[PDB]
């Protein structure tokens, strides 16, 4: 069986590049050697490339084009559609400064004044029908004729996308193939358009310690990583330290979140990724898209330690919990 080349092999960081249609495709040995394969990757590095996955290039590339159209509204019409509160987790954001007042400690003053805030945008989709949640979708008119169609179509594709990864993951794991669907078949998912604007060299001179998004872990199941080939992915090393993750033409990036790790008893890793400079040196930085489709449990799922993934009880480092609960928790804590 034919393993690729990975995806990125530096510092310890080993992120294998898997054919998903081998894992969809393939004959029980070939179906069976993928998942493995993927179920290791998520073991170790905590991130997979897949390439050649159902979402087929052309599409994603008309997705792209319909997520930088959304960009280029005016201000006051993306405002208009503006994310609201962390229990919906839907709308329009740009980080803003936040400013010195009364309140301010004069202690982070300093601090506040010399902060840098993220040079993004972001817009998140969740599905259309969540009670008590709509989508605040902004105004079909001109070049965003068609922008809900297709948003909602790339939605319910990464929705599938998710429940067959997960399917590997079950494989992989030696379960019942089918063990994590009654999990996560609602698609209680989060569809994060991201813009992060073309912006001088410079800048990063002038405000140090300046970023294009600030170090984290995502917080579900798995994220769909769609990036263009721009650059600055980075992430962080068995070593401590953050590695170029490389843009590879047609595959997505594939990472687990804290919950996968939590609900996996952390046999499988959540790993700390960020988006710097392009590691390219040039005056000014072209503008960068990325789709970030965060993937989760459903909301009322209760999260305790997958079967297979300790041996005596004692083994399990984590109480249950609601997962639904867990994600407003991440979500409202900034
Ligand atoms: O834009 C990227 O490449 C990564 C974005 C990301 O990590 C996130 O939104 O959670
Ligand atoms: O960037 C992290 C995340 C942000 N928003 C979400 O809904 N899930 C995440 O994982
Ligand atoms: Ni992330």
């Amino acid at each position: 069986g034919s393993m690729e080349k990975a995806a990125v092999n530096e510092d310890g960081l080993v992120i294998p590049l898997i054919d998903f249609s081998k894992f969809l495709e393939g004959d029980e040995t070939l179906k069976l050697e993928t998942a493995k394969a993927i179920l290791h990757g998520f073991q170790t590095a905590g991130f997979i490339y897949l390439k050649n996955i159902p979402i087929q290039p052309d599409f994603r590339e008309h997705v792209f084009n319909t997520s930088a159209k959304f960009f280029k509204l005016p201000k006051e019409k993306k405002l208009e559609v503006g994310w609201t509160t962390p229990e919906a987790n839907r709308g329009y954001s740009a980080p803003g400064r936040e400013k010195v007042t009364q309140l301010t400690d004069p202690a982070e003053i300093e601090k506040i004044r010399s902060a840098a805030p993220d040079i993004k945008e972001s817009y998140e989709i969740g599905r259309e029908d969540e009670p008590g949640h709509p989508n605040p979708w902004p105004a079909e008119q001109d070049d965003l004729v068609g922008f809900k169609s297709t948003m909602n179509n790339f939605f319910d594709q990464c929705k599938a996308l998710h429940i067959e990864v997960m399917r590997a993951i079950a494989v992989g794991m030696g379960i019942d193939a089918n063990y994590f669907d009654s999990f996560v078949d609602v698609g209680d998912n989060i569809l994060r358009l991201l813009h992060y604007p073309a912006v001088k060299s410079e800048v990063f001179k002038i405000n140090p310690g300046q970023v294009r998004a600030g170090e984290h872990t995502d917080y579900g199941s798995i994220t769909l990583l769609f990036q263009d080939s721009r650059g600055g992915l980075q992430v962080k090393s068995p070593n401590g330290q953050f590695i170029d993750a490389t843009p590879i033409e047609n595959t997505v990036v594939v990472n687990a979140g804290d919950l996968l790790a939590r609900w996996s008893n952390d046999t499988i890793k959540s790993t700390v990724h960020r988006v710097v400079e392009p590691p390219k040196q040039e005056d000014v930085h072209p503008p960068r898209y990325s789709i970030a489709y965060f993937c989760n449990p459903n909301h009322k799922s209760y999260i305790e330690a997958i079967p297979g993934t300790y041996a005596a009880e004692s083994e399990r480092k984590y109480e249950g919990i609601n997962s639904g609960k867990y994600l407003v928790q991440r979500l409202a804590a900034t």
